[PDB]
């Protein structure tokens, strides 16, 4: 044993976790109260699924930030009958308070605000060892790490039956991987079926991001992936709503908290015109900033110039723009070659992917520069050619979970409620046939009535057809509404 | 107007309000192709290889400036062409004109009577004993409707002898289509069926029309292939939404002056077109209440801090309305009499009835007064108030104003023309059924590609190893098949 | 058009292009007045009490339909009234024919030369051998101006017998000037002399004569009491800039039917005209660029999202051009000359001087193709490329399309009549001097709650313990004398 | 001497200050580098002013919440050679880290965040008490409570002089002005003279806030007044930037940190239509929230419906909105009577002044009722005939600055370099007479120029008049370029 090991904690009811500080879970209570009234996708599927416990003796892993808003939908799993271990999907992301109460009330969970590398893929491993009762029987996953871990493993231990070989971080440079190498190698020394007795086991893995659903597609269209997946994020209250009022709302919020920079007066760049670019132009032009898109897709690129935003490349603004956001899903889209000509105190983030849609790697590497830690996650890095600096959020990763608090509890039950529903069809349809080893997406009259639940709530009173209406654009009454290739 | 064609020097037939307004049409058309780029691009890619020569095309299509390009551009491209618009008021007659003196035989004017309507119509579709269209351009289906119509009224016209009876309907417009088959089969008992064996194909541009089509591959009764332009990316997220942005405060304008800003605005649907109207009215200053069956547009709406509720719990507070739902009896008779003095009444949508205009002229005692053309106030004699309907009750924006801008018209119908070129270069190929296609997406993005540089927007390039990352090639399509932008 | 008045059955005399357009004029009047709450409360507020009885009123101010509801409120309220347009592009012929034949003397119609503009004004003011006006209403000071000019050529005149001489002037509309006055002295010498010694005072309506009214009383010419109405909050605050929100791309899309959305636009000044002209354009999707030579003006562009430049850095970039300065030689030949094809380029602030159009005009080898009117494109040799030139560069909103709504001049009309009030019922009181005034807040504010009603806008009562908590009237006024709104 | 006195400590310099805790002085020192840069008026005010030392030998007191912001001013200050001593306006404005580095480095400061009603007016005391030397010389203050304390203290001082008689808080039932009248009692007992020596040395006080502004007048027209004033919030670049895009910033901060609450799809009231309210609805209405106006004038209120708002009395609005937002600078505006009838968790705050907008004390008496601190500065209070809630942000005290941290560097550099050059008019007339016992507002080229000061930074290029131009429009090339009466 290492001095420093991470070790699990138990409740007085002997259930694992590992998080911040357990003397929060009042806190997160109290948030979590608040947060319910805020969701009532969520609390309605409590009501119509929980007498029926249609998750009864389901195991259900996930991956999803460990926020006030997961924790809701944990506690909507739990309330229809699942069992619960849960991991954040980001270093950054969780919430220590949400983390608490949920591992005091409701389930494992192994989150913590600012894990190391190591830490996150622990808690990744920990999430999926259910120990000697097997599982999971599902998977709720955010950016496909855990699906990751678990496709990796497979193929570890397939190396492992045949020659008794194990995996070799040295094997690869890719500094994360060596960490999921050596995680697996000492994985297979407490149980090297591990992942071939889950992959036997899981019933579907729900997938909630852009980033995750390619990665399934790609494991679908090379004939590697292992079990059934549902696209949470096609979904059209997913894509067209989390994904675009999200941002609009979570990353203003994510650049005041970790700034206080006025956004009015500034110009800002936003990389990528997506959903998530969409959203996050609207917040900085609603704000009074003046700001420049950039696009490889000229339908996105020709929509961000008829909402009056002009559109150029990087290198045509790098040197005057104030605030840069990437929100492609791609690499390398701000580099160290950018990042010296930006003017002192430029601010620059990331609220796409992973680590490496700004070059972080050789903004570390670039000498003599210095990294000054103004407060958790806002870091000044100092340039020694000009002694200037640029203000990089949360180390380059999500900027709006890591400098905040994400999207907000309303819009985050728009998402949720397509989860539960994606879990529930997945488990009710465990002995079917009907979902083979491909991605699916949720029907429209399920897409609808995710909208629907949320109406009520804001007042909104929608019209009824008359049925000689229905007839005429030829929709049944209770919907669908849309045809199968609507865009909305 | 005297239903006789006249023919230009050449022999070309056609029948216009007024020859004199050439020039002027010339004027503007010019002026339009500076704005159309995909248009003008089309023609310069083609133009050498001329790929409609021998083609006859027919269309139906508002009768504006911006139709005008798209009929120079098929012409560039070789086409013979015969036109008529698909409203009674939508016409610009100045770009009538300097088309059926310069390029193609045309037949329509603003102001047409539903009877001028179809005649227009049928002669837009006459190519006379050769034959013909082979190719046709339509928007909101009645073209094709009268086809298929024709072809059902010739089936059993040649075994029993019947004819259409106009009894056999109530709707006053469609007694009018029934009379004219039944007429046209008093002369050519074949003609629609001779048509129909030579049409290549159709490529339909209006969500309406488009729902018509797909209805009729269901029910296995649609006579030829069919290109669906609404659902080109380019088309339905750009005309539909940003057009109307344009357009809709344009007619309101011209039609009323009145002020929009303080006011109260209902937009009755919140798909692409009542997006774009509410967009517009909000940005103006209007306070805009939105009506839907749709829970998801309707959340979309509440998210846009738009009100949703009925008609009904707004009636008599908004001072202008304007419909955008493709479907019928949206603002009802009953609906009209709670309304305040003069409020505005209007459709951008369909036909006549999103509004129920047969209910209002019928209504005992009403009183009609014609402020202007296509500015009308109706008095009820209950109340002795009044509400302004706009173009009665047609398409407000080609009917009070010009409808959308050259733009945004140039990718509709850049689209167009990619259409109708995948249909007639493939007229013997039998790539294309009997059914409802889209262009593919590589296409679409061209459409978009094509109009960047006017904006002097500057486009990113992949390169090869992002394009590997997103597994997308680095000249695109850059987004899935289901992608919703 | 013969430069000779007609007359009404009744002895009125007139001058308009169609009084067979006055059926028409009605019809929109009627309508304006449901739209101009402020005005018909004054009308029944004041109807019975006829205050203007026995009053000669004499306005400069465009002969839209919604100055004939002004004209017709003074009317109601007992004035006897004569009227000219202040703009040559600026009338409504309907409105116009209208008054003529129901109301009052009219000098006015669209497309006036400046010989014509002149000899209107000269009418408007010609109240025969009886005298007067006794009051003025004026947009831009051309009538104020001319009877401050005319008088100064009478007191030399009087004493030397020398005569204004238009050769002293380059400027070609003064020259105009000049000799319309030196033709003046030629029949009465004292002219201005009676008629400055009987009008009571003028109401200024914009900023440019505003300008005018406060340099006369500070350089002790000015003549006669005037009341600056522009800045009444509920003009300056509303008109100057939610008017030119409404009638700027009213303006553009009748004149050229451009799209707005997409492209980049630069609006010269951002007062409060500039203000609206940029939320317009950013409202329907334009790329926004302000220029400023003020840097508070230019903080507050900045702090709404626009872009602050030299039109130097963007002259060949931009694709609409809207001078808002009352200033003159914003857009000169030498910036025109770098200009797209089809670049548009437009004045709704002052006169004829913001866009260099005389430099324009003379440039060798320029060519000029009116498009339709008011809408003209001007290609240089240089280049053999084009730019569109709206309304010869006077008002655009009111040139190519209608101005600003009913609902808005309603506020700024409310604020006139109140002035006339004002003037007319302290005429005997000494109450003004020679000076310009504005009116007291509780009026402005009375304005405002006069148009709350008609938006269904409810107000707030304060109680007592909490007017006097702020140290404010229960009923007002409710701000400090300073305060910005 | 009470166990829990309050008690100044002294740095190993021997100034006196009390903060929360010192050891945030770092944290302070590096986002005042921050707010340098995006402050280029006050940076501007430091290089032209500096080395001319024009306020060597002036005392400052000023009462501005302790912001990173304020802390940039407070160093301004002290460049030009200023000795100064601070309290904060608000007993939750202050942000520690700020409050140590001033103590620590530049200035005698008495703050802290989350101070009782006690603390604050001992704070305030004791950025008065300048001890033997004497002072203050000048007066910043923001709300004029500063102002009021030496307005009492001398009426306080006549009594006592005249029959030696002390104050007696019994005589008051305003459980405030009880605490301030024990203070001024407490404070005869050792320094009987300390507001008459003040009065005869105070030069002026340059005031913030329209409230304070008020106020002001108040005391001008009943020849109360004891000394000069800058109303510093009518200069158009406060006024019209700080008052209206300050709050268009901070308003939506402060409600996302204290609830991260959704704003889109909401309803929102603003219960005012003046500068404030002007810059509140637009940050609502530009964040998705449909926004209904309340007011008393019909200009303003025309002016909300003009911008496309709903204009209502709270009564017609009370039980359907969500969001409640008073910026009146008025008394009683949301009444028990008003909360009683709101929708379980609407929102409730005041962004305008004091404590009364918001009625507090009726709220705290209603029977039955349950405070629940969700966190600091957000309480959710139970209405028992209901059970539910309501949510009250920083106890209906200013909740952009009491939940988030107020108006951002950038236009508080508005606000603050108008302090500046008022406090050096002040200052450079101290011997003139040219500013008398009333209220003086700055000329308008000193407001053009502090607009000038931050163009550059923005990036926006000027346009400079020709002399023709000038001319032709009568006014100079360096301006001013508008009317005394210009509303902008
Ligand atoms: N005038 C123009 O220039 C113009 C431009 C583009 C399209 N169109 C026409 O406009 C119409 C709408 O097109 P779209 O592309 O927006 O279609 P769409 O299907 O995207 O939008 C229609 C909306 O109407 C709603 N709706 C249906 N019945 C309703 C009812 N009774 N009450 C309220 N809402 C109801 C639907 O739920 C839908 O969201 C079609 O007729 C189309 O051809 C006109
Ligand atoms: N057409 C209309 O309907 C209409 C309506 C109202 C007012 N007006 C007229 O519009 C003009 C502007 O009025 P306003 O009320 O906005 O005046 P304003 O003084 O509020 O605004 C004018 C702006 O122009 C700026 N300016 C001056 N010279 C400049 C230059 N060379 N370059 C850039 N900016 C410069 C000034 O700094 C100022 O901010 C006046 O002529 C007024 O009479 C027209
Ligand atoms: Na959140
Ligand atoms: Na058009
Ligand atoms: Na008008
Ligand atoms: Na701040």
């Amino acid at each position: 044993g290492s001095h420093m090991a991470l070790l699990v904690e138990k409740t007085t009811s002997g259930r694992e976790y590992k998080v911040k500080d357990m003397s929060q879970a009042d806190f997160g209570r109290l948030e979590i109260e608040l947060a319910e009234v805020e969701m009532p996708g969520l609390m309605a599927s409590r009501s119509e699924f929980g007498p029926s416990q249609p998750f009864k003796g389901a195991k259900i892993t996930g991956s999803l930030h460990m926020t006030i808003q997961t924790a809701v939908l944990i506690e909507t799993l739990t309330a229809l009958g699942a069992e619960v271990r849960w991991c954040s999907c980001n270093i950054f992301s969780t919430q220590d308070h949400a983390a608490a109460a949920i591992a005091r009330d409701s389930a494992a969970v192994f989150a913590w605000k600012g894990e190391t590398l190591q830490e996150y893929w622990w808690c990744t491993e920990r999430a999926l060892d259910w120990g000697p009762g097997g599982g999971p029987d599902l998977i709720v996953d955010d950016g496909g790490d855990t699906t990751l871990l678990i496709h990796e493993g497979v193929k570890a231990e397939e190396i492992y039956e045949k020659s008794g070989q194990f995996p070799d971080p040295d094997s690869t440079d890719n500094a994360e991987f060596k960490i999921v190498l050596s995680i697996i190698k000492e994985g297979l020394k407490t149980d090297p079926k591990r992942y071939h007795k889950m992959k036997d086991r899981v019933v579907g893995v729900s997938e909630e991001t852009t980033t995750g659903v390619k990665r399934l597609y790609q494991m679908q269209a090379n004939g590697t992936l292992l079990f059934p997946a549902i696209n949470v994020n096609d979904s059209v209250t997913k894509s067209k709503f989390d994904n675009l009022y999200g941002c609009r709302h979570s990353l203003p919020d994510g650049l005041m908290r970790a700034t206080d920079v006025m956004i009015a007066g500034k110009v800002a760049v936003v990389a990528g015109y997506g959903d998530v670019g969409k959203g996050c132009a609207a917040a900085l032009k609603q704000a009074g900033a003046r700001v420049i898109v950039t696009e490889i897709d000229p339908i996105c690129a020709l929509q961000a110039t008829m909402e009056g935003l002009q559109v150029l490349t990087l290198e045509d603004v790098v040197s005057e723009a104030d605030i840069f956001v990437t929100t492609t899903g791609n690499k390398d889209i701000i580099m160290l070659d950018h990042m010296k000509k930006m003017k002192n105190n430029a601010i620059v983030c990331n609220i796409g992917h992973f680590d490496n849609e700004i070059d972080m790697l050789g903004l570390e590497t670039h000498p003599g520069v210095k990294r000054i830690t103004i407060k958790p996650q806002t870091d000044r890095w100092v340039f020694p050619e000009t002694n200037t600096g640029i203000i990089i959020l949360a180390e380059g990763r999500l900027m709006n979970l890591g400098c905040a608090t994400g999207h907000p509890s309303f819009v985050m039950s728009c998402s949720f409620t397509n989860q539960v529903i994606a879990q529930l069809e997945l488990w009710n349809e465990k002995s079917s046939g009907k979902y083979e080893k491909k991605v699916y997406v949720l029907p429209k009259h399920l897409d609808e009535k995710v909208a629907a639940l949320h109406l009520e709530k804001l007042g909104a009173k929608l019209t009824k057809l008359s049925k000689d209406q229905a007839d005429y654009i030829s929709v049944p009454v209770e919907g669908p509404y849309k045809p199968f290739h609507y865009r909305y």
